[PDB]
């Protein structure tokens, strides 16, 4: 007798996500006989970064590699031959020309599906594809070489996402072309959503299709989250309130205390949703699917995969 199953869908994270999204660590996957934690998660991550402590370096920064003096990198992929990240969406759409399955796919799925696409050389079966971020200001898709999310202070790296250790790797698309770092691959960060990360999507591999139908981006005005009950739309039993000066920080809270894969597996179980009230400044997070919406005009509902300043109506 609930209205608004259907428009609730997308804000059952457990079921569309269904993985974390502070740390998204959702899954295993064997690389020649080792066990990897990769993220899992079905839909993107609006604003999602990470923030290397004690430095200036973008996480988008390529991994360091060589043995230079001051070597410093980011997540990224380092460049290979040909290159493979980062990739403009232009490029990747002319990457793909011969391949029939990548037409009408939107720039976030296609950006997922192209870090998918290099296989960890030492195992051809393997399922372990790497994340990527899409930055949709510059329209560039970047390759996560670094598949871990988190590290504030060996198998305890492993339990943090710390990927294999591979210098080449196999497309996956045919014809089959190996291609290998032009050279070999050698700090404490946190995620975040920073307002330099706004333009920034974090995708794992598993981000659907359809994920504009499915998963939350927007931010819902003069909207409450609530539960059905008994034919009244009701406050959620039980929220944790913070100060937010704006839902900017609202979203980021609610992020900061969203479900976590860091150690096993969230499942997509945690903090992911909060209602923002405009008025008083308050931001009330709580660990409950809403299963419909409150019509208040002081308020804003967000999740913790939202993108953090975007509204809707």
């Amino acid at each position: 007798g609930n209205p608004w199953t259907e428009y609730m869908a997308k804000y059952d994270i457990e079921e569309v996500h269904g993985s974390g999204i502070r740390v998204d660590l959702g899954e295993d996957a064997e690389v020649a006989g080792t066990q990897y934690r990769l993220p899992s998660g079905k839909c993107p991550v609006f604003g999602k970064g990470i923030i290397i402590e004690n430095s200036n370096t973008a996480f988008l920064t390529p991994v360091a590699t060589g043995n230079q003096y001051l070597k410093d990198g980011g997540f990224a992929f380092p460049p290979t031959e040909p290159l493979m990240s980062p990739m403009t969406l232009d490029e990747m759409r002319h990457f793909y020309k011969d391949n029939k399955y990548v037409k009408n796919l939107d720039e976030l799925t296609l950006c997922s599906r192209h870090a998918g696409n290099m296989i960890p050389d030492n195992d051809k079966n393997s399922n372990y594809k790497y994340p990527a971020v899409y930055d949709d200001k510059d329209k560039k898709c970047h390759i996560l070489y670094i598949a871990a999310q988190e590290n504030n202070g060996t198998q305890q790296a492993k339990d943090i996402g710390a990927g294999p250790v591979a210098s080449c790797f196999t497309t996956r698309m045919s014809p089959p072309q190996q291609i290998c770092l032009n050279s070999v691959v050698n700090f404490c960060f946190r995620p975040a959503k920073d307002i330099s990360f706004q333009n920034y999507a974090y995708l794992s591999k598993n981000v659907v299709d359809n994920w504009e139908k499915v998963c939350p981006r927007k931010n819902l005005q003069n909207a409450k989250f609530g539960l059905w009950v008994d034919g009244n739309c009701e406050d959620i039993p039980h929220v944790n309130e913070f100060p937010a000066i704006d839902l900017f920080e609202c979203n980021k809270l609610v992020f900061e205390l969203s479900a976590s894969d860091q150690p096993y597996k969230s499942h997509g179980k945690g903090y992911n949703w909060g209602n923002y009230n405009t008025e008083t400044q308050k931001c009330e997070i709580f660990n409950v699917k809403p299963t419909c919406l409150i019509n208040n005009a002081a308020y804003i509902a967000t999740t913790a995969l939202s993108h953090p300043i975007e509204v809707e109506g």
